[PDB]
């Protein structure tokens, strides 16, 4: 029919998951506007026309469009891998954001993940307490720009190194971190890099994941075809670690070898498989049987032992093999000041104090600044950099 | 402006036809992209090839659901104009009768000129004016333009003088709708530069409509436009025109009134008042319009008739028209008792055509055919790009 097609055709403009929505037509558009003006490519008639043709129309887009200098940035609170995060402020709204910034060139110069699209579309649709929550995502010919929610609680690094935490705590954010993951499976995903650096609290203490960075999307038996290794040297599982080209053919029992990993450290101390070198940490993970020992310390009960040698054994014979269930109903998680459904409502073990909307006081301080890094190289002739991250936009068409 | 503002004025343009980043014109660049990357030598680089990898079935689906060229069913074939032909056609699913007209993308892009069709897509879109024909719908592909315009049962004006000695009645009333239909493309703010029996067709009922605005220009601050086109038949092209052969002039509206002189003057005699055998001939008798334009040595013609004539037909700067459109209205050969100026395209036409369906062609000449394939591009070793000069040109209606 002729409304037919022009409903059909109305629901992929619309539609906050089409890949031809508002946002990535405007995306489209901007892509090849910042690929062509280059006076090398000027030359060709075409090419010179359309960007003149377009000039003053793709400027009054660039200043109406989300753009970075929108923000008011209050603090870096972040910084290495493939750029930075920082406490930013909207001078329109004056609402406070924690903004992450990724370099273009640097993702493009050699990273074989566009591992993006995952962490995009986990936080912006995850609909989870237990998910750190994407509220816009542009971009520009250099960075890609990541708005979520701040969390003024810091992460669990900061936690650990601050507090000796006792296992009333251990027992709350372990707990936490088996809802948050839980979660994640329940969306078709294995999260592969479960660490206290992705964990983050709020302004109430709660836990939440952040980071999705390596994440990957589970098949119909829910397992993971992948030839090469990912994650942390310290939380990696024995068969994400071997996986080979032989097979590398994993479940998501991997993310459970990891939460055993995190509570090993809350209350040893220590990675269960700490070495002088990086290499030292591996053979020792590979030897789990026999290198995974608990420091003579009388602290540790019964339960937290049990629970952490549950986790921290062969995928076979692992904890949470046959479901979330069989973990929940696990000893170690016996108390009596919160049940499960009902976990995330009772107060957390350390409520941050916090002065104000802006209070950056569970970060380590950083210099900020640096000085516009290095981008892509002028292009002699049509290269299209912009063109992989085209449709990365959530702003004009965001579920509500 | 406030956030709520800046995302609201945003979302508008969206959905905007007179915006160049409206959803249509956004989905063009998308649809051109593939096609002028979809290139062997080009999928070597990898931000292209995974660019296409990705948007492969969604720009088919996009193709196949948009406005395209088998959505119409050809009835027959209308008119011939440089790059392409007209065609009247049916819509398959809504059963009405339109006149579509082709471009050849190659063709154009072969000859330069590819950049005319975007003041003649503007004009006809957003005229809303009973003097101009009216345009519905205009979508592409990779090869061709497409613009799905009114269709005009009554034929044009080059018909009409050729099947009929032209009273003067019905001079007055045809000149007289010219002088309205081209005061309304003076008030939107152009020069039509090509007025000619060829671009004048009737409707259903017999009145005039401008129709191709392939060459109209924007006027600027002085209301002028300067231009330098190789001329084609310069039987209507005024002198100030034809003194611009590369950019060496800027002219005013009144070259328009020029040319509805020339038309006056035809309708008359039966004959163009400068035309030569060649080319260069009628150029030479126009320039030299001084001394060249004459009358019939029989006075059918009234004094009135060749008064306005001779008022049309010299130089701009005491040209008739040149004072505004009301002095040429107030002329005393348009003073009639059957009609007046205000209410003219209201009363009833001296030629009202008999029409037997909604497809009868009777009024439009049957055309030979090409028998020629058309050209097509060859594979680039590199980016050409021959798809950027048409994006933003899809036009849809509500
Ligand atoms: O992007 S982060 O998740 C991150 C760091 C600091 C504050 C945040 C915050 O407040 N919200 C979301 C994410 C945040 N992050 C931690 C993982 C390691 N790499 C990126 C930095
Ligand atoms: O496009 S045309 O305006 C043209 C020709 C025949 C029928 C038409 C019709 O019915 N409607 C609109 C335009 C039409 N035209 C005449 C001018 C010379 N070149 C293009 C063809």
């Amino acid at each position: 029919s002729f409304e037919t097609r022009f409903e059909k055709m109305d629901n992929l403009l619309r539609d906050p998951k089409s890949e031809v929505n508002s946002d990535c037509l405007l995306d489209g558009l901007d892509a090849l506007v910042y690929d062509l003006d280059f006076p090398a490519l000027r030359k060709n008639k075409n090419i010179d026309n359309f960007l003149s043709r377009y000039k003053d129309t793709i400027n009054k887009i660039r200043d109406l469009r989300m753009k970075a200098e929108d923000y008011e940035v209050v603090k870096v609170i972040g910084r290495g891998a493939f750029g930075e995060v920082q406490l930013v402020r909207h001078k329109s709204t004056r609402k406070v954001y924690a903004m992450k910034l990724l370099s273009k060139f640097e993702m493009i110069k050699r990273s074989d993940s566009a591992f993006f699209w995952e962490e995009r579309d986990i936080m912006a649709f995850a609909n989870s307490p237990w998910v750190v929550q994407l509220f816009y995502a542009f971009q520009d010919d250099r960075y890609l720009y990541m708005v979520m929610e701040y969390m003024p609680g810091g992460d669990l690094v900061n936690l650990m190194s601050n507090y000796d935490v006792p296992e009333k705590w251990a027992r709350f954010y372990t707990a936490e971190v088996v809802l948050a993951l839980d979660a994640i499976h329940s969306m078709g995903f294995i999260h592969r890099d479960v660490k206290p650096d992705n964990m983050l609290l709020d302004k109430s203490g709660h836990l939440k994941l952040a980071d999705f960075g390596t994440c990957m999307k589970m098949n119909k038996e829910g397992m993971v075809r992948c030839d090469t290794a990912v994650g942390t040297p310290d939380y990696i599982s024995p068969e994400v670690l071997k996986s080979q080209g032989g097979d590398g053919y994993y479940g998501r029992e991997c993310d459970w070898w990891s939460v055993g990993v995190f509570l090993y450290e809350m209350l040893v101390g220590d990675t269960p498989f700490y070495a002088d070198s990086l290499v030292g940490t591996y053979s020792k993970i590979m030897n789990h049987k026999n290198s995974l020992t608990f420091p003579d310390d009388n602290d540790i009960s019964k339960e937290a032992k049990n629970l952490i040698c549950a986790f921290l054994t062969d995928r076979e014979v692992r904890l949470g093999r046959n479901g979330v269930e069989e973990i929940k109903r696990h000893l170690f998680f016996k108390n009596d000041q919160w049940a499960w459904e009902t976990l995330r409502d009772t107060v957390a073990p350390v409520v941050p104090d916090l002065s104000s909307d802006i209070d950056t006081s569970n970060f380590d301080d950083l210099e900020e600044d640096k000085g516009e890094e290095e981008t892509f190289p002028i292009p002699k002739a049509f290269v299209g950099n912009q063109l992989p991250f085209v449709g990365f936009t959530y702003y004009s068409n965001r579920r509500y």
